[PDB]
DNA sequence: GGTCTTCACACCGGTGGATGCGTGG
DNA sequence: CCACGCATCCACCGGTGTGAAGACCC
């Protein structure tokens, strides 16, 4: 459950707690005591609850509650079950509140993908949580799909082969001189639908939690449209970055600076949408250090990262992506 | 001292030692109960001593234990002084283990720089350390200047105004757009001694140690080329990150890709020797995701294409990074006429 | 206008998991 | 001579030390 609860923590199994102990069995280079497991906490904290779309006291809550009640309940059950003997030092607590963040917002727009989805195909508009209307005529073939990206995909391959085939033979020419294209995977990318994929009912059910079987649905979800986008389908890509600091907002930076350059100069794609989210931007510049420029081609100059947002509330998030899928489907023809 | 030493511990002022008790005087949004003196551990630990130019137990000395006995210093002094209540989180240790990382490492470069000015001059080849004399013809237009950048820096005031001039237009046309350039300063620069500079006897004589009058001078080396250097005269730039990581090496990439593109793009020069220091290159790849490309320049081909950083180092010992920094002087300084 | 306090810059180290590989029927 | 398992890599963030700049009471 949300709030942490001795009895469904009692009930849970021993493979299926928060917190495993691998006290008897050491990584190869670590001395990790005790390991957190995020897929474990996510499933056991937000099982029943998502954020944006569940009881109006956890839609207002501050986002930096709720990206961080996993790790209270961890911490809690540890206690409860290691007691005088728990202690996770704060670079393990730190990279598991990052892939929540990651993977609870990741949840929270496809919750909002597929309630779009839904308006679009003529399912009417639900009105369970109070959220605008958008206003937009709604058509099959504007309908949206959020994909969460892995750790280390290539993002390419999402791309139609016609149109995949020249990025291949650009990065094969680059090869024979023994260079490359480093980057990271945006953590997030919002694509259109494909045509032959707007009939099907999976983007358009709202998943009822964070379940591992719906953590497996969502992480999979990439998989579906592996080849199936055009270069300008590709309408947003989303860089989660919890408390960005002044060397460490480098990486996203990078992360659009490459992304352009294989979808502006090399695809004939209009723009590309590269933004920011996070949750503590303090100690940092990087409402100013996020202007920064791109490969400019030669005109062709814009920002590298579109925006960053930092949300004040989970249902924030939720009617911002609402209110930039209803100001940018209208381009798309349906 | 090197090795920590209770009396000249006991014999240090108040406010000279290693670490600061400010448990009643904190930070704002910090609760730092003992802040690590970084300039006082370096003082202290290499306050007579410059790895690479020191006895021979410390330039054999693995670089892992050089760069990372004064915080075990600081350790043993907060352990001696405020018992059984000193402790500080791995976070400053890592800030501070990579700060000093940067400054031994520029101050063993600037001791090989300010040796290689006394061959270029005519003061032969000092071989208290044995060290391979270069076989280049000497001449005084050779000499080197090794600038420790400081924390928020522009590097391009270092540039001629002449050479300055083309780089802020471009900087204030991208600003009427709402746009800029941000990038991280690299951590040292090593460049051309500007003519008028070829005859000062500071460029020349080695420091015999990391002592606070001379960290100011290595810090403060930088202000007397502000504006003095050509745009083809920046040898290289050497970024210290110790220990990368798979995320954080995009950082100096970056801080690359940008160099490049205001100095070859916008300036004419023939290439940037822009490159990477680390001690643990594990748990990565950075040996192979450091081959990366540049603003590409044509179309395709080899026209005006290279690695953005030129090779990642790792010194396994102290007088290796000196014995790599006069190799790569020797062969890189037969481009410059002298 | 001179101490004093505050804020941004660049620092790294300890991790959880998906995935390609090591060895044995 | 293909497997079940262990090993390596990817991307995560949070706690800091110091120098330059704002305060401000003159
Ligand atoms: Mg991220
Ligand atoms: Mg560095």
């Amino acid at each position: 459950p949300f709030t942490y609860s001795i009895e469904a923590t009692r009930n849970l199994a021993t493979t299926e707690r928060c917190i495993q102990d691998i006290r008897n069995a050491p990584v190869r280079n670590r001395s990790t005591q005790f390991q957190l497991a995020q897929q474990n906490m996510l499933a056991y904290t937000f099982g029943e609850v998502i954020p944006g779309f569940a009881s109006a006291g956890i839609n207002g809550m501050d986002y930096r509650d709720v990206i961080g009640r996993p790790v209270e309940n961890a911490v809690t059950e540890g206690t409860h079950f290691f007691r005088d003997d728990f202690r996770v030092d704060s670079n393990a607590k730190a990279k598991v509140a990052g892939d929540i963040f990651e993977i609870v917002s990741s949840a929270v727009m496809w919750n909002c993908a597929a309630r779009w989805n839904s308006l679009m195909v003529g399912e009417g508009w639900r009105s369970q949580p109070r959220y605008s209307r958008p206003t937009l005529s709604p058509s099959p073939r504007r309908q949206v799909a959020v994909l969460n990206l892995p750790r280390s995909f290539d993002w390419v391959s999402l791309l139609v082969p016609e149109s995949q085939e020249v990025i291949e033979e650009f990065r094969a020419g680059l090869r024979k001189d023994g260079l490359g294209l480093p980057t990271s995977t945006p953590d997030l990318a919002v694509v259109v639908l494909p045509e032959e994929f707007q009939n099907d009912e999976m983007w358009r059910e709202e998943i009822a939690g964070l379940t591992r079987p719906n953590q497996i649905l969502l992480s999979g979800a990439y998989q579906r449209l592996q080849g199936r986008v055009q270069p300008g389908e590709i309408s947003l890509a989303v860089a989660f970055a919890r408390s960005l600091r002044s060397d460490r907002l480098y990486q996203p930076l990078y992360e659009a600076n490459v992304m352009q350059l294989l979808l502006e100069g090399k695809l004939g794609a209009p723009k590309v949408e590269f933004e920011v989210h996070t949750l503590a931007p303090e100690g940092t510049n990087a409402f100013v250090t996020y202007e920064a420029a791109s490969l400019y081609g030669l005109s062709a100059v814009h920002r590298a990262i579109r925006e960053l947002y930092v949300p004040p509330t989970a249902a924030d998030l939720a009617r911002r992506f609402f209110a930039f899928l209803n100001e940018r489907m209208e381009k798309v023809n349906g």
